[PDB]
């Protein structure tokens, strides 16, 4: 039987989207705790489902700076650099700025259950595409 190869390692690709949705997360945190009182519970999920969606559909553009910063390491990565990068990016996209619109301008997404499949998934197991 012949092996397929991945794109990255998984446990690479795992650190990463475990520190981003980390990152994510944590800034919805300190932003919620602020405004979590004026959102209902199904509006308050949909923001986590954005973050997760959020970091599927910039993957791409994550990996080009991604693999910039390993190409530069000068020795062959270990899963410890992609865990620092993707807390980077955890740290830096800010969020914030994004929630601040979906609540003032009325468009929080309606709470589907594909937005529940994501959310209940482990960080780990959410799907991305490497193009």
């Amino acid at each position: 039987h012949y092996v397929e190869p991945k794109f990255l390692n998984k446990a690479f690709e795992v650190a990463l989207k475990v520190q981003i949705i980390a990152g994510f997360d944590r800034g919805l945190v300190k932003w919620l705790r602020v405004h979590g009182r004026t959102l209902s519970t199904v509006q308050k999920k949909a923001l986590y489902f954005v973050n997760r969606r959020y970091m599927q559909t910039h993957w791409a553009n994550y990996m080009l700076w991604i693999n910039k910063k390993i190409d530069a390491l000068g020795r062959t990565p270990v899963v410890g650099d992609y865990t620092r990068l993707g807390a980077e990016i955890g740290r830096r996209i800010d969020m914030a700025y994004f929630y601040d619109f979906l609540k003032d301008k009325n468009m929080i997404p309606k709470y589907l259950p594909y937005m529940e499949e994501i959310n209940r998934m482990r960080p780990a197991d959410v799907p991305v595409k490497y193009m």
